[PDB]
């Protein structure tokens, strides 16, 4: 237990409602400021883009290799006023393509997908391009955690080059051949704003830690913190050292 107060010492200096959920396969283990946030459902955010892209490339959507056109539209940022392949957009967050995505997908098939895969609660409202951003769909920082275990096991019910291309636009960083796979969300159009950080490492042999860092955020927030903290984390547990 030693290593688990080493962790908990690292949110002394966290304000915010903060949850750091670890699943290997076997356990769960939960730290943090407020571990009930891990049993509480949240609206995704961008870390919908994963299960979204494995809906459209299952079905036939899109393809990792397909451009999807900056359509001359001013974005939100003046980074997304470009082209994007699925992994590119996945990386730089970008929503519009996204949302382009999701437009392809439908209600009917986005409804009866999540359905079939269980994810969250599987409510999508009227509008096939916001329930990630505004609700209706939520999920817990478990749930999330298991779906990206599983996808880093290619075990969810997709094909596998699915789930390998999907996979791979996760992909942040290594250290030695232990990989770094991760999406960071944060939900400004709900109250409480909701940060998230989840991932998982893959170590040499094959073994996996999937990790869900779920907060609460603010205006004003530092970007980077989510990362910073969810990688301090993965350091003090062992899991990716510095």
């Amino acid at each position: 237990s030693i290593i688990d107060q080493n962790v908990q010492a690292l949110f002394n200096e966290i304000s915010a409602d903060a949850v750091f959920v670890t699943y290997d396969g076997q356990n769960i283990k939960k730290y943090g400021t407020h571990l009930d946030r891990a049993k509480t459902a949240y609206i995704p955010a961008s870390t919908f883009k994963i299960a979204n892209a494995l809906i459209g490339l299952e079905n036939h959507k899109a393809t990792s290799t397909e451009i999807f056109k900056w359509d001359g539209k001013p974005r939100f940022f003046k980074a997304w006023d470009k082209d994007f392949t699925l992994g590119e957009a996945m990386q730089a967050s970008t929503v519009p393509v996204y949302q382009e995505l999701a437009r392809r997908i439908g209600p009917s098939l986005m409804q009866s997908e999540l359905q079939r895969i269980g994810y969250g609660n599987m409510q999508i409202g009227t509008e096939v391009d916001q329930f990630w951003l505004k609700g209706p769909l939520t999920i817990t920082p478990i749930q999330e955690v298991k779906f990206v275990y599983d996808l880093a096991q290619g075990q969810l019910p997709f094909k596998p080059e699915v789930q390998q291309q999907v996979k791979e636009m996760l992909y942040v960083e290594r250290r030695g051949e232990n990989r770094l796979y991760a999406k960071s969300g944060w939900g400004m159009a709900v109250d409480p704003q909701v940060g998230w950080y989840v991932g998982f490492v893959e170590k040499a042999d094959g073994q996996v830690v999937a990790f869900a860092l779920n907060m609460q955020m603010k205006a004003g927030d530092d970007i980077a913190l989510r990362k910073q903290l969810s990688l301090d984390v993965l350091d003090k547990l062992g899991v990716f050292h510095y």
